[PDB]
């Protein structure tokens, strides 16, 4: 069972799924360890634990470097947020062929333009790609493809470019007809209003994926009422990781100790299993000389 | 005032100062923010995040591409524990001159045998490195400087091979003779007999730093009185990271459902602000045309 | 001297200045022996020793570390040929920032968009910057750069894309007047009628460089009565490489043996000698016991 | 077929086989175009182009990407010289992983110590490996493989370190007993003797290659004669494009003009076509409105 063939599986099955960010190789084995079916390379969060912004300041080869690590130290599928495939299709194209060959499951691109601007932010330029011109992405992607199981994500930002629903159904069919398997209909809509609104009028053409993050308040039980398939927990482990460190580190500043830390975070040993420092051990009894 | 002047004023100063672990370009912005005037580049830390093991296995211009990201998000000195150097004198020279260029304010060499293993393991092979040998190592990392103030920490992992006072003390005399910026004498010991015991011998030939992680319950103000000029908080960011990443994903897990971690996570707003995206903002109305 | 400072006094001289090609750390430390005064990092050859397309397909951090390797092996300055800049302003800012940090010299961005396709194309769609972003994205580089002698070159693509000197003229002095610290017009045309009449137009308001490539018949002598700052030689070495990998690749395949090639090569010792093999021998001497 | 495939059928083969060296993804697409059935990738050249010595300066990545880009220009087999594997048997395992995944064929590894030095070299110290301790990393290394045709050759530098025949075969037979898919027994004399000696006493246990440098008048045929497998022409290429580089910089340098190099040196046009810029032509066309 390839990580590409989970991925489709999750897709295409009627039953919602669940993908939570992970934002590098540690976070990525938590996840998993968890149970979750599937890691979300939210664009946001990894740029975030570099320190840079969410508009493409670090290479595409850098967020593919981090995302090889993550790959590497994860059995479930990662969907990694692309942004808009960083350039045309060939540097889509490119992409994804890099993706295949370091493991990852798939890649989610959205219509807009190279550099891109986070989705949350309020009253910013958000301009969108030419219909026609992203599709045409799209499927150069797919037609990419070695692997027939990677899967393509195309993510209509119409609702939060400020346009309707007419402008998202457009789009949405248009990146379907071209390959995509699977739509993400993105909104920062306090209410599930847009989605409701796209999936009443889709007419189940495709599996459909959402980012609840500004509707969290939402009944999940009734994203399956409106039959989505998957939904995405898109950042909050970046989050949690930035109170648990910003608490950490002022206590520690404060008190010139560790004794009020020590019982609330993990401990060394933990780490040491994370990385998983038994199967070394196990391998330098077995190719070390004895002695 | 250069990043290496100040880590070169820390380590020079009669008073005890505070370095605090970041793994990564996010948590290198927080420990600064918190006011800590340090950085300690954690091996075990940042090879942890990267989900591999504190044993050479991520390559050095990983660690240092990791570090870069963290010298750009920081405005405080980092000092890197560079492991043994990657190898000889020469991968080890060739580092100092990377590190320099990234604005890296020193970097922390131990005298073990390339790749290491972690220090705070029972029972392992922790075999040492020549003295004579990392002496000249430690001569050629100072001879290759461009930066006076650069700095190169020794680090003597006698006491955690398992020998004696008379060798511990035997290196950090050869190190701080060939050059070295300050000694680092490490133990496991769960409490500070043997710092006790270097520093007794020691008569502040030279600054001296120390990890703390295994006597933790060490009274802080007992290292002033013993004479130490620094403290490194070594990977508690990375730790409590963890702590918050599991219970977040297993509740977010659990539940299906955002609700019960909203209130207990840092805002997406608190997260732009981190990656400083009112800087891009200012300079985007400043170099785009308005209209 | 710095190497940016090099670089700048080129741009700044009433001389003609010349610069060569380089890809790699080793052909760039050959052009520094052979006695340049600077090297050009062209993103074609660069792409090409990659064995890529000059499409923006190698992402910019990984031409950045191609061009550290390059300024790591040599002492005199080198322009990067940064295409469009990678991006928006602030892409190009970034680079900006962190070739400084890898000891490059300077940056030539050229008005095109991104990805970029390689002027010397005929037919090949070249679509042209907005002046105002364009010029703005010279400031913004202009506005970050903490070493006050790194070098922004702007280049105009004016006629490579298919319009007149009214175009590229307006083109340049925009770009100019937002802080570049020189021009380059470039010109795929068969003479140097592009450069003749953009040189007559200028009349010298900023230092100008130009790419030979296609006109390299021009006497150099009339670049220096134009008042041509800096000409590039922008793809040779690369160029010259392939001709010798082609051919030594042939007479050995053929031959089945190496002895029509040992002797119309370099030999072993001397790429000993440009990897400056002698430094490390002194040096194991004095930190090896 | 799978370059891991074509690899090992070759190292297997009772046929004299060649590999050419490569430094490059443009070199390798060459040494593909030329005919060769493989490519070596040779760390001299890889460290000599990136303008730096042969002593695992030069992370162990860095060579990776350098070999990604080639792998991704060719349709053949790549056998990278991967050093002693650039630490010990977890670092090795590692390398063979991603080398796998960037779709190289195989990995020579080598019984001397990280950080390693040339084998050319006259008077350089050459400690080689514990037998065991390196026999096992080849072990770990076949272990470690999800390929199963990915080559793992093993390379003894026994005698580059001044020692005999006797010490040569024992240590070529542990690393083979141990997994290695082929033997490289390396020899910087003058003649084949080494190597005579060797393949003589060897008995056919293994496939053996080799690395002619050296002793390079010896006939080829003589090779056939005694069984070895494959022979690597490991450095021609990097040699030849240091002479072509060095002459039309120093023409052009002199001349400060093209006049002279432009009919010595392949076209632009040549250039785009080793790019496969048809291909973008051709994509561009579906993919654009
Ligand atoms: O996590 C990300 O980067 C996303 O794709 C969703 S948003 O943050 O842009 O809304
Ligand atoms: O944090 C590290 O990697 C250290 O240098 C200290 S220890 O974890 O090795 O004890
Ligand atoms: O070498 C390059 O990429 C150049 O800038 C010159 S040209 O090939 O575009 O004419
Ligand atoms: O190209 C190399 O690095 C080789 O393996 C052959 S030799 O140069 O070491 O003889
Ligand atoms: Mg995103
Ligand atoms: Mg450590
Ligand atoms: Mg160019
Ligand atoms: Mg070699």
């Amino acid at each position: 069972v390839k990580k590409t063939t989970q991925l489709k599986q999750m897709l295409n099955s009627k039953d919602l799924e669940f993908i939570m960010e992970a934002h590098n190789g540690l976070s990525a084995r938590i996840v998993q360890e968890a149970g979750f079916k599937g890691i979300w390379g939210s664009g946001l969060s990894v740029s975030a634990q570099l320190g840079v912004r969410d508009s493409n300041e670090a290479s595409w080869t850098q967020v593919v470097e981090v995302l090889e690590f993550m790959s590497d130290a994860s059995d479930v599928p990662i969907l990694l947020d692309a942004d808009t495939g960083y350039g045309n299709f060939n540097n889509a194209r490119r992409l994804v062929r890099k993706l295949e060959d370091r493991g990852v499951a798939g890649a989610c691109l959205e219509d807009k333009l190279f550099p891109k601007t986070n989705s949350l932010h309020d009253g910013r330029a958000q301009p969108l790609a030419d219909i026609e011109e992203f599709a045409l992405k799209i499927k150069a992607c797919k037609d990419s493809q070695t692997d027939p199981d990677f899967c393509i994500v195309a993510r209509v930002e119409a609702f939060i470019a400020g346009w309707g629903l007419d402008e998202a159904l457009k789009r949405a069919e248009a990146y379907r007809n071209a390959g995509a398997d699977a739509i993400l209909m993105h909104s920062k809509k306090a209410d599930p209003s847009d989605i409701e609104a796209f999936m009443k009028a889709w007419n189940n053409q495709g599996p459909v994926v959402i980012v609840p993050t500004k509707y969290y308040k939402t009944p999940t039980d009734h994203f399956r009422d409106m039959g989505v398939s998957m939904v995405i927990w898109a950042n909050h482990n970046l989050r949690a990781s930035v109170s648990a460190i910003q608490q950490t580190t002022k206590q520690i500043y404060d008190d010139q100790s560790l004794v009020n830390v020590e019982d609330k975070i993990v401990s060394v040993k933990e780490i040491f299993r994370l990385q998983r420092d038994d199967e070394l051990v196990q391998a330098e009894d077995k190719y070390l000389p004895k002695n």
